[PDB]
């Protein structure tokens, strides 16, 4: 009950600050839907791919499914700084 | 004309590619206005808070621009690592 | 009042995960404190470097407060992340 | 022997630079001993979750060794960025 | 054909930045060469130091080929940095 | 004298490691210079388009000296962690 008075450096959010929030992680569920769909891509652009040496090898060089990960992680963290900039913690 | 032909690792785009890379560019541009919208907040917290010395110290403390600053630039390079991902290019 | 219930992803957290959260949170105190040091020496070596043309060039070829800044960032996102590993959000 | 002299760009090294350098390895290895124990931690709560299909499931879409692991990283490379305002390169 | 103009922000450039921007790429492959090297040097190293648990155990300690992909991943993502600097995409 | 015996972590580096050191601090100077003409290029163009409002406007929304700052900090952490992995410190 009431846990944020008991974690450092964390305050009472307005109303206001914690509908922004909100906003913050739908678009980012809205994010996480797209990088499904980059990844089923993938899947299947690898599959129609099966024995042709070559293109296989040029997936494999362009290390998309790491690149994706990399996008993702970048995201997500993204949105953790920007909730930061609206809940302002009274910590470092 | 024919740009792409010219630059090193680019390649020939199928139509789903550049659909997904736009995809990506629009989503992107929402997260745009969100934060834009959190920096409009910002300034008129900062003004309502005019000659509050605490209150002041607070958010000079907290670093809000810092953090949304931090964040824009995170949300725009997980985009062109996603971009990357889709469009693949044949070089480092 | 409870305020986490209504910021999507959060959960209610044990006495545990609230105790490893905020050693986190200490730990990341004590690196403020330390940064904070290395910037007061930096100012004392800029300080003590004065109209000594060759050393002001030195230090301000080697960036030193830009390379403290990018440090407290990582820092600070370093926190957040293993924070994020302890108390698990139920959402992108 | 005196192997700084051969690598470019470093520097002789004061005694309170270096004893700065150390407190900040110091303070890193504090970090990695609270690292291990969230990892503890982790094993723990995969361990007494076996067969809760629900709790597991929770856990797997959390990914939290992996947000340990990024904030790991991110604790080590702002070390490396603090020492490197310490100790000041002569070089890019 | 000319699929930049079906590309959210992508603008006509000039021989300049085209020039530009394959400098950038083409440093980036001698990167990718030096990195090819030092992971040759690393497998290297482990194997004359099979069956010598210490070493073996300073090695997997250090983790050499984690950083190195930390260092690959931060010379490509520049890279990509510098080349939006010189191509400047109208979008965000 | 031999000030890397008091620093936690280092270690006694052969030739063969010192020699790869060097190789990624040279390929970085040339970074370095290739930054630099890229910036040159940046202000030239930013001259050639005084009182062309819209120009401006572009460049300023393109927002190219914070990316070439963003790429520049990319490279150098870049081969920071390369370094990290070739001399391979025994702590955190
Ligand atoms: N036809 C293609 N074939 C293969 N891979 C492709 C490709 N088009 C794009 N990519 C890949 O996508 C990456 C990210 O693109 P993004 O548009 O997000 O980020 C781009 C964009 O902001 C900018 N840029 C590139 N071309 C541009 C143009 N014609 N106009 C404006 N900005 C441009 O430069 C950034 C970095 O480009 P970089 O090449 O380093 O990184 C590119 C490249 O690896
Ligand atoms: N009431 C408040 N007052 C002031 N500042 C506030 C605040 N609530 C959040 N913040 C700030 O927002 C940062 C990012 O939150 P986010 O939810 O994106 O990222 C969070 C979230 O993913 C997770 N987290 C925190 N509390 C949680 C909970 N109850 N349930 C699940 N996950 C939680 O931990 C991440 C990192 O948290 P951290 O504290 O390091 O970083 C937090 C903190 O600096
Ligand atoms: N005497 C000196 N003069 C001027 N600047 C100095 C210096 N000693 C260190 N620095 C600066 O500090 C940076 C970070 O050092 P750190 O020990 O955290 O991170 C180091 C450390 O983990 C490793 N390393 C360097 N020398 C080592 C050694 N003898 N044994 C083991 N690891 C070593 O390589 C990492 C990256 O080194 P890098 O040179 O790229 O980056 C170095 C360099 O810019």
């Amino acid at each position: 009950d009431n846990q944020h008075k008991k974690i450092k450096g964390y305050r009472d959010l307005s109303q206001e600050e914690i509908d922004m929030m909100n906003r913050v992680k739908e678009l980012g569920s809205q994010f996480e839907k797209l990088i499904q769909d980059v990844s089923d891509h993938l899947r299947g652009q690898y599959n129609a791919s099966l024995h042709n040496r070559d293109e296989i090898t040029r997936i494999a060089n362009a290390e998309p499914g790491r690149w994706l990960a990399i996008g993702k992680t970048d995201i997500q963290t993204g949105m953790m700084a920007i909730i930061r900039a609206i809940a302002q913690p009274d910590s470092f």
